[PDB]
């Protein structure tokens, strides 16, 4: 399931496996990956497959946190990426650069993939890892991994005019917590379904 919104004159589809579907320019974008990364990449990799087998995409876009650090990273994380990538040939591929992954020089360039230092402009937004506000675009971020309590902290989506927040796509815990005051548009993701607070 997913809820479609209209945001800043585009339709989007926020997907219940934290993801937004971009229809106009037939575009898969996710944040927050940390592919890897334990709660494991055979299940990341296999959940964008199925996203990918759901929708039209031409194109992947990731809002920074793609690879987990090495130093911890699941062992051959990098070769089954490699695979899923050419198993995925005509994709493309933007991984738009957070501080974590431009320090760590992510990605290789075995992995055939596009990278750009955010913010990265796709109009009408202004693509981006961190989310600080921007002069000329509104922003869809990442990096926060927001979450919503219930009482139970769930990945939230964050449609806002200025900053908008996609959750984590891959494993984390905590995250910041979005609190009912918020004055934003919420939307839960879990279950398999995409709740409108
Ligand atoms: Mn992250
Ligand atoms: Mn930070």
């Amino acid at each position: 399931n997913y809820q479609p919104i209209e945001h800043r004159g585009q339709a989007l589809w926020l997907l219940a496996d934290k993801a937004i579907y971009w229809p106009a320019r037939r575009a898969l974008l996710v944040a927050d990956v940390h592919i890897g990364k334990a709660a494991t990449t055979e299940a990341t990799l296999a959940r964008l497959d199925r996203l990918l087998a759901e929708h039209d995409c031409e194109q992947l876009i990731i809002l920074g946190d793609f690879l987990h650090a090495r130093t911890a990273r699941a062992p051959a994380t990098l070769a089954k990426v490699e695979d899923w990538r050419k198993r995925h040939k005509n994709l493309k591929v933007v991984l738009i650069r957070g501080n974590h992954d431009r320090n760590a020089g992510d990605p290789p360039a075995s992995l055939d993939i596009q990278v750009v230092d955010e913010p990265w402009v796709l109009e009408p937004f202004a693509l981006q890892h961190e989310p600080q506000p921007h002069g000329t675009h509104p922003v869809l971020a990442g990096h926060v991994h927001p979450v919503f309590v219930l009482r139970l902290r769930l990945p939230c989506f964050v449609i806002d005019e200025q900053v908008s927040l996609l959750p984590a796509f891959g494993e984390f815990t905590g995250g910041w917590e979005i609190t009912p005051a918020s004055a934003s548009r919420l939307y839960l993701a879990g279950a398999e379904r995409v709740w409108p607070l």
